C-alpha cells in the first residue's frame, strides 16, 4: 500500500517535474523498477549524455552521480542521500598520487571509477572494471600506477602482462571478499552452474570461477552461454537485474553481499528528492574541467 503510494507518487512527480531516473545495478529492486535506466556507471554516464532532458535523479553513490555531472555540466543532477559514497575509495588521496608520480614519472596514473572526483583531476586516465584491461592494454607504457583497488589492479596485470603499481597500500572492496569455499560448496550443490565473479574479488575466488567480469559484463554472459544456472559473486542488486533480463534462467548469489552505501537510497528519500528537488550534485567548475580530461581519454582508448 505505502510502496504503491510511494511508487505512484514518484512516477507522478518524475513526469510532472521533467526528471529522468538513472539507477545503478546495486540499487534495491524497488528503485531499479522505478528507474528509466538501470546500468553500470559507464552505461549510465553515456546514457546521460544522450538525454534531451536537463534533469536527472541519480540512484547510486556520489562518485557515480559526479561522473554523470562532469560529463553533463549543464544538467541538474540530484541524489536522495548526499552521504552515499565509497569509503574505501576515499583512502586514495592527492598526496599518495603525487608521491607515486614522482617515483615512477613514466607510469601513467590509471584511476578506477570509484576514486573521488578530486582524485580524478590528478589521473591520466579513468577506467571501470568493464574496460580496465582494454584501457591499460592500449596505453604506450608497460608500467602503470593503478588505484584505488588492488585486486582489480592485479587482475589487470594478469591479463595485460604489464606492471601495475597499486595505490594505496592494501586498497580492497569488502563487498567482494567472498570465501573461496563458497565456490567449492556451490559446485557440488549445482554441478552444472556457471560461476561468474567480479574482478574486485580476491585471486583465489577469481581463479575458481568460470567467468570474471564486471556487472555490465555479467549481464552479457547469458547472451552467449546457454546454461540454466549462474552463480553470481557480486553485490546482491545484480541478482534482480539479471533475473529481470533473463527470466528463463536461474541466478544464485555466491554469498549475500550488500553495499551499505548503495542501500542508503530508499523509496522514501527518493520521493523526498523529487518533492524538494534536492540534493543537487555540484562540483567546482575547475574540478569538472580537470576531471573531464582523463575521462575523455578513457573513451578515446575504448571507442
Ligand atoms: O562500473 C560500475 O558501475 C561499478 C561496478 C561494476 O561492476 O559495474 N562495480 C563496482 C563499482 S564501485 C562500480
Ligand atoms: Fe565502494
Ligand atoms: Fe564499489
Ligand atoms: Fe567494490
Ligand atoms: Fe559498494
Ligand atoms: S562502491
Ligand atoms: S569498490
Ligand atoms: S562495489
Ligand atoms: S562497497
Amino acid at each position: 500500500h505505502h510502496h504503491h503510494h510511494m511508487v505512484d507518487e514518484i512516477l507522478k512527480l518524475k513526469k510532472e517535474k521533467g526528471y529522468i531516473i538513472l539507477a545503478h545495478n546495486f540499487q534495491i529492486p524497488e528503485l531499479q523498477d522505478i528507474a528509466d535506466f538501470v546500468g553500470d556507471s559507464l552505461q549510465l554516464a553515456r546514457k546521460a549524455m544522450e538525454l534531451s532532458e536537463k534533469k536527472i535523479l541519480f540512484l547510486g553513490v556520489d562518485f557515480m552521480a559526479e561522473l554523470v555531472k562532469i560529463l553533463n555540466p549543464d544538467k541538474k543532477v540530484i541524489v536522495p542521500d548526499r552521504s552515499a559514497t565509497c569509503p574505501m575509495a576515499n583512502r586514495l588521496t592527492p598526496e599518495i598520487i603525487r608521491e607515486y608520480r614522482e617515483k615512477f614519472p613514466d607510469a601513467p596514473v590509471v584511476l578506477y571509477v570509484n576514486s573521488t572526483s578530486e582524485c580524478k583531476t590528478l589521473a591520466d586516465v579513468i577506467c571501470t572494471s568493464a574496460n580496465a584491461v582494454e584501457v591499460v592494454k592500449k596505453l604506450d607504457s608497460s608500467v602503470v600506477i593503478f588505484g584505488p583497488d588492488r585486486n582489480l589492479g592485479e587482475y589487470v596485470a594478469e591479463k595485460t602482462g604489464k606492471k601495475v603499481i597499486t595505490i594505496p597500500e592494501n586498497g580492497h572492496c569488502p563487498v567482494h571478499q567472498f570465501n573461496a569455499e563458497s565456490i567449492d560448496a556451490v559446485r557440488k550443490k549445482y554441478p552444472d552452474a556457471k560461476v561468474i565473479v567480479h574482478p574486485e574479488c580476491p585471486k583465489p575466488v577469481r581463479d575458481k570461477a568460470d567467468y570474471v567480469g564486471s556487472t555490465g559484463q555479467m549481464e552479457k554472459i547469458p547472451e552467449r552461454d546457454p546454461s540454466r544456472i549462474f552463480v553470481i559473486g557480486t553485490e546482491i542488486g545484480m541478482i534482480h537485474k539479471l533475473k529481470k533480463k533473463f527470466p528463463d534462467r536461474e541466478f544464485v548469489p555466491l554469498e549475500m553481499a550488500v553495499c551499505v552505501n548503495m542501500k542508503k537510497n530508499t523509496l522514501e528519500n527518493t520521493l523526498h528528492a523529487l518533492q524538494t528537488e534536492s540534493f543537487e550534485v555540484i562540483l567546482p567548475k575547475e574540478v569538472i574541467e580537470k576531471a573531464k580530461k582523463p575521462i575523455l581519454r578513457m573513451f578515446e582508448l575504448m571507442g
